[PDB]
């Protein structure tokens, strides 16, 4: 017989009841094969998130175009925007795509962003690079600032928390990539910074985790997803996501945390 998937649903419906809006989760147990998924393939945006898989996505270029990664990106004031802390620094010499690339996984930064995006032809190149293997649901539409909009009823921009998971278990411990390249991928989610409080807050200290955060700051949206390694353990890929339907409701990193120890600890 399999899971009472209503018993694994009613805690993720009570935290969403106190919260205003919507959580959507997917689980997978890469040793058992347990998942637990919650709204999983309702839409959600995907802010900053879209900044792991464009790590991907530059990584899977540098295969077929040696040193991609130690070549220098030296850029003017234009490719700057709020948000960007680590390429604002650099203004005056440049840095190369790994350093961009980093910068855009580990603090988020916009420009960063952009200027890989530029990189790949743009976000639709984004978006080929994840129907190429085999994400039918990822769109990533428009650049850094505008596709944090997160209007409610727009698809652009936006995921499923079942698709993120899927492919970032594909990138991250699938052979999707090179052996290299996805140990560099594992690597830059390892190092990431701006996920303390969000999944890294629900597992224990001593797990590796590796994750990618978005905040848009308006619709109760925000998410994270990582892989987990419990010690010994198969790992574990999850995604996160809210929305809520007021543009002044507020995101919580709690809601998230809460929601990823529900899923954590839902896995058969
Ligand atoms: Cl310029």
């Amino acid at each position: 017989a399999t899971a009472l998937t209503n018993l694994v649903a009613e805690p993720f419906a009570k935290l969403e009841q106190d919260f205003g809006g919507s959580i959507g989760v997917y689980a997978m147990d890469t040793g058992s094969g347990a998942t637990v998924s919650y709204r999983a393939e309702e839409r959600f945006p995907l802010c900053s998130s879209f900044k792991g898989f464009l790590a991907a996505a530059v990584l899977a270029r540098s295969q077929q175009q040696a040193g991609l990664l130690d070549t220098p990106i030296r850029y003017g004031k234009n490719a700057l925007v709020p948000w960007s802390p680590i390429s604002e620094k650099y203004l005056t010499t440049g840095m190369t795509v790994a350093e961009l690339s980093a910068a855009a996984v580990q603090y988020s930064d916009n420009a960063a962003a952009n200027l890989l995006l530029k990189e790949l032809g743009g976000p639709a190149g984004l978006t080929a690079f994840m129907r190429s293997i085999g994400d039918t649901t990822f769109r990533l539409d428009r650049w850094e600032l505008e596709l944090n909009s997160a209007i409610p009823g727009d698809a652009r921009d936006t995921s499923s928390p079942r698709a993120v998971t899927e492919s970032l278990q594909k990138l991250t411990l699938g052979s999707a990539l090179a052996a290299p390249q996805r140990q560099q991928f594992v690597d830059w989610l390892k190092g990431n910074t701006t996920g303390n409080h969000r999944i890294r807050a629900a597992v224990p200290a001593d797990w590796a985790v590796g994750d990618k955060t978005g905040t848009c700051g308006v619709y109760g949206t925000a998410n994270d997803y990582a892989v987990v390694w419990p010690t010994g353990r198969a790992p574990i890929v999850l995604a996160v996501y809210t929305r809520a339907p007021n543009k002044d409701d507020k995101h919580s990193e709690a809601v998230i945390a809460a929601a990823a120890r529900l899923a954590l600890e839902g896995l058969g």
